[PDB]
């Protein structure tokens, strides 16, 4: 703990460091609009540009020369009276104003305006109708969001008939309203988070000056991280998703508070022993700076490991989170060290106010070292009972239930569900692109065969084709005289390619295409079409199938494998960081394995609460987003405890554990409580996925703070003895 190294440089350059950090924070906050504005502008596609569903939909748009993007929303009309006179008119002005805005609307698939296909766009009771309009964008980008906003504005501009109401729904509408749901509760999230942290810092320190300075450090670090992320995103360097902003804000605040708590706790412990301010600061730095740096590097690397998946949301989550956490770590180490150094020499600023809680934690350490075998067994049992949630763990792929029901997309879905069957606003599009003109009598037998065979597939409730213009059935033969009928000419134009080389089918699911059963439906439809076109003068045609079910098939087929690989990479990277810091293989393995064990209890608590008490099943992204943060932060707490043990080995393996636990008990307890409660502060989010992720991470941090670091790791250390620090040389005796 001799004065020297980076600590002395920071202490002597404290004021310049603070001024430089403040200046760059101001620059990054005054040269770019804001993080929320950038995230709205730089929203990422919900699906990769090379996904089979995206390619199929763009190919359908290109062949038919209608659209070129991958965004579409459904406009549904709901009237108290049956849709009749003046309702068709209202629909007509709506579609006319839609086709007069090429900047947002690419094509309007007008089925209800055509008497041939009018019955196919109406509900059986006749009280509702819908039209699919194709907008510009890729269903998740910003451009798609302004497209949906423009469509809603156009719909609301037209005066409605006395009893007819129009809604704008669809998966693109749901994605667009995700952003507006976030940017109405993100402020509530940050306000509640700051209130919680202020209260808990007041409880921990009982000092107003210390709390104010901790808030200053946290606010400056958060502003630096958010400014860096906004600067990167605004320059189209990184992509930002809706979840990225919320997780970045909460994680930055919580991690900054944790680093401040670590530094201040070490400084105040050094002061309580009876060391002057300079030696106290030097001891704090030499004991906690590497721990904080490694703790932040673990979070940064763990979040970075998400970039290696194929899901665009997870890449948009990965790099920005890593950059934000790294900026938080620098603005914690350098800024907090400088601020502590400056403020210590201004009276009783950071001086401890109440007491230190060694005696209780020393008694707990004595209990742990006395019975290391009976303990760690209770902890393994408490961590594995969460696996009882596997027989019954249900995941939900539909984002409809994870958004407030008052959003325009949810309202439109609710209105459609009153009159139409389930998932009629999410149709599948099947295109079979041939190599010859299909507008002859022979090929319509094949087309009708395809329509009939796809309809006969279980889980398919409606197939709309040229031979079934209304989606319902009317040995087949069309006389050539039908080809000159103008009604049939319009039908072929609306269902066949302009050159006649492609045929289009609209397919509606019996159930929800969100589920993996809807994923099996895609393969069933493709196989049925391939067998239908078998042994006919149409073989070799390229089958394109696109829609919601195909999109989520492309998302989910490799998602589980990608997430497993990402988690394994995160574990490996955290283990490498622990190995670099502690220089002990066994200690690093224990640190990274205890959190893996506690993942069971975290998962059990989350699947219990959300799936049973609340009733809302866990979103299929929640575990993926939560496991990374859990592994990072639990390993960080274990790192702090293990490093403190390492500093105390010279007194003995058992006395070292006892003294280290006594030293770090209250500090790590406060840090873990702050992190967990900041994480669960997302419970007020209007994005139920965000709330689920936050509550899961908070419950996991509460569990491991109360169990793992307290009893499991110390008991493992006591059991291992000299082998805990392997292959490090161990004194092994006082």
């Amino acid at each position: 703990a001799r004065p020297g190294g980076i600590a002395k440089w920071i202490r002597v350059l404290a004021v310049p460091i603070i001024l430089v950090w403040v200046a760059i924070i101001a620059v990054l906050n005054t040269v770019v609009p804001q993080l929320d504005v950038v995230g709205e502008m730089r929203s990422v596609s919900m699906s990769p540009d090379d996904a089979p569903s995206v390619i199929a939909m763009k190919r359908v748009g290109e062949v038919f020369e209608e659209f070129k993007s991958n965004s579409s929303v459904m406009i549904v009309l709901e009237g108290e009276q049956p849709l009749g006179d003046e309702a068709h008119k209202y629909y007509d002005e709506i579609v006319d104003k839609l086709e007069a805005d090429p900047a947002h609307v690419e094509h309007v698939q007008d089925f209800w305006g055509d008497p041939l296909t009018a019955s196919g766009a109406q509900s059986p009771d006749g009280l509702a109708s819908y039209v699919q309009v194709y907008t510009r964008g890729n269903q998740g980008e910003a451009l798609a969001n302004e497209s949906v906003e423009a469509v809603q504005d156009i719909v609301e501009s037209v005066p409605a008939p006395p009893g007819v109401k129009a809604y704008v729904t669809g998966p693109a509408a749901l994605s667009a309203d995700q952003h507006v749901a976030s940017d109405r509760s993100v402020r509530v999230i940050e306000a509640l988070t700051f209130a919680v942290i202020i209260t808990m810092l007041l409880l921990v320190y009982r000092s107003i000056v210390t709390v104010i300075l901790t808030l200053v450090m946290v606010v400056l670090s958060l502003s630096a991280a958010r400014g860096m992320i906004a600067f990167l995103g605004y320059h189209e360097i990184i992509g930002l998703s809706v979840f990225a902003t919320n997780l970045l804000t909460t994680l930055a605040i919580a991690a900054a508070t944790d680093y401040a708590i670590f530094l201040i706790g070490r400084y105040q412990e050094a002061r309580s022993v009876g060391e002057d301010r300079e030696q106290s600061y030097y001891t704090m730095f030499h004991s906690t700076a590497h721990v904080v740096l490694g703790s932040g590097m673990t979070i940064a690397g763990a979040t970075l490991c998400l970039h290696f998946t194929r899901m665009p949301y997870f890449q948009s989550l990965g790099i920005p989170l890593a950059i934000g956490m790294s900026v938080v770590v620098l603005a914690s180490l350098t800024m907090g060290a400088a601020i502590i150094s400056v403020a210590s020499r201004f009276g009783k600023t950071f001086e401890p106010k109440r007491a230190m809680r060694t005696r209780g934690w020393r008694k707990l350490g004595a209990a742990v070292v006395r019975w290391p075998a009976p303990i760690l067994v209770t902890t393994i049992a408490l961590s594995v009972v969460g696996l009882l949630a596997l027989p019954g763990y249900q995941t939900n792929y539909n984002d409809r239930r994870y958004l407030p029901q008052d959003l325009p997309a949810n309202t439109g879905y609710a209105a459609a569900d009153r009159h139409f069957s389930q998932a009629r606003m999410n149709p599948e599009l099947l295109m079979i692109e041939s190599d010859h003109d299909l507008r002859n009598s022979a090929d319509f037998l094949v087309v009708d065969r395809i329509a009939k065979r796809v309809f006969q597939v279980p889980g398919i409730s409606r197939v709309q084709a040229i031979t079934r213009p209304q989606g319902t059935p009317i040995s087949f033969y069309l006389p050539p005289e039908t080809f000159e009928n103008p009604d049939f000419k319009r039908g072929m134009k609306m269902f066949l390619s302009p050159d006649g080389h492609a045929v289009r089918f609209i397919i509606s699911h019996e159930g929800d295409p969100m589920s993996p059963e809807g994923i099996k439906h895609i393969d069933a439809i493709k196989q049925a079409a391939k067998e239908a076109i078998k042994g006919t003068p149409l073989e070799g045609s390229k089958i394109y199938l696109g829609g919601t079910a195909a999109t989520f098939k492309d998302l989910q087929e490799g998602a589980n494998y990608d997430l497993i690989i990402a988690g394994i990479a995160a574990l490996c990277l955290i283990f490498i960081i622990m190995l670099i810091i502690t220089r002990a293989v066994v200690a690093s393995a224990v640190i990274v394995g205890t959190v893996v064990i506690s993942l069971g209890a975290s998962f059990g608590l989350s699947v219990l609460i959300w799936q049973h008490i609340i009733g809302l099943e866990l979103h299929w992204m929640v575990l993926a987003m939560a496991v990374i943060v859990l592994l990072a932060v639990g390993a960080d707490y274990n790192l702090l405890l293990v490093s403190r043990i390492k500093e105390e080995i010279h007194a003995g393996l058992n006395t070292g554990i006892i003294r280290s636990m006594g030293g770090t008990g209250s500090v790590v307890t406060s840090a873990g409580l702050v992190f967990a409660f900041t994480m669960m502060s997302m419970a007020v989010s209007e994005l139920a996925v965000i709330a689920q992720v936050g509550t899961t991470i908070g419950l996991g941090l509460l569990f491991d703070t109360l169990v793992i670091r307290s009893f499991m790791t110390p008991s493992i250390a006591a059991l291992m003895g000299k082998w805990f620090w392997w292959p490090q040389r161990v004194r092994q005796r006082p």
